[PDB]
């Protein structure tokens, strides 16, 4: 309702059919919430939380398309109320968080009568294209040892500290790289003196000069 | 009129407006038609024609996001009229094409008033985003030598002829290569017997075999 902006666009009818069918869920990290064509739960709004859209490659590779946070919405979890949508997603916490749903049919017959709603959802898809379109910008015209470098300032900024406590893994699945090439770069950079390696975790120790590697 | 299957979803005042605005325009092969934030003409019908929608790096790199055709609809020639679309491309005609236009202002009018418009936008919006997923895919998951196999299919498809006239500064815009990359990649073709390579032209000599890469 606070968190809703097209709240204050709907009529009576509109926020009553949405707020009497508003499904409370609170998701535990590593939950998979969307995905592709087995569910079409509905548009999540994030009341607080982290969220990841990421594709899967056939042999399990995996590349992060962008991330929802508190008040953001997510449009794809809802992919099957436009038959234009010919690509599947898979949309995961990867913090615990606290969603509410707006049913996909109950969503999909506002927007049938709607301008408002209709163009209030392009707006959303827009905003989800352009962050793909960032991501297609950042594989193609920027190397591996930036977007490392870039990926390392976004973590220590959403997490509130140089100290990251992550695996190789889950770097290689964020970038869509190999976990052995991912630790092969870390260890340049711990030869470079941009990070410190060490037991589970991943210390930045020079901010300044990683961000020069991302603005390269 | 027929060309523009949202004809039969619009009314009276709708149909006459965007009938009485429509602008006829010839446009020959290599001219751009969009280019970023400067231009905003508007939403393009392709009658009879080509189009590639594309972007370039700083560095001059360049790399095909999407292909219009006959009957094709271009969203992105009026970006300007969806504030969340936060990225720029350019549109140029690949052959000499006949294109109506609808001004970005008119359509903008109607689509804040018509859901059946709103919804069409959105549709049109979800292809698109669909055709920059493929090429994400194609991108993480294909490597060059079945990317430029795939193309050699499409290009002969397109053409109607196992005889391309193009240069490999082309080919290399539309994959996001460079030049020497994609005729060091030709010549392993013609040495393998998947093409010939002569005075301005590649000719597919197996277009079976071409086919088994793009799918390996």
């Amino acid at each position: 309702e606070n968190y809703f902006p097209l709240w204050n666009d709907l009529n009576t009818a509109q926020k009553k059919l949405i707020s009497d069918n508003l499904i409370t869920q609170h998701v535990k990290k590593g939950t998979i919430i969307h995905n592709g064509n087995m569910d079409c739960t509905g548009l999540l709004l994030v009341k607080s939380g982290q969220l990841r859209t990421y594709i899967l490659s056939d042999e399990g590779r995996e590349i992060t398309l962008y991330r929802l946070f508190d008040m953001d919405m997510c449009l794809l979890s809802a992919s099957c109320i436009m038959r234009s949508i010919q690509f599947e997603v898979t949309i995961e916490a990867e913090k615990d968080t606290d969603l509410w749903i707006i049913p996909a049919e109950i969503y999909k017959g506002i927007m049938k009568d709607s301008a408002p709603v209709a163009n209030y959802t392009n707006e959303l898809m827009a905003t989800r294209f352009s962050d793909v379109m960032w991501l297609i910008e950042q594989i193609m015209w920027k190397s591996l040892d930036k977007r490392v470098a870039s990926f390392l300032l976004e973590e220590t900024s959403i997490e509130g500290t140089n100290e990251l406590k992550i695996t190789h893994e889950t770097i290689a699945n964020h970038l869509g790289s190999h976990r052995e090439v991912i630790t092969r770069m870390l260890r340049y950079f711990q030869v470079e003196g941009l990070v410190k390696l060490s037991r589970g975790k991943i210390t930045i120790l020079d901010s300044k000069r990683l961000e020069t590697l991302q603005r390269s």
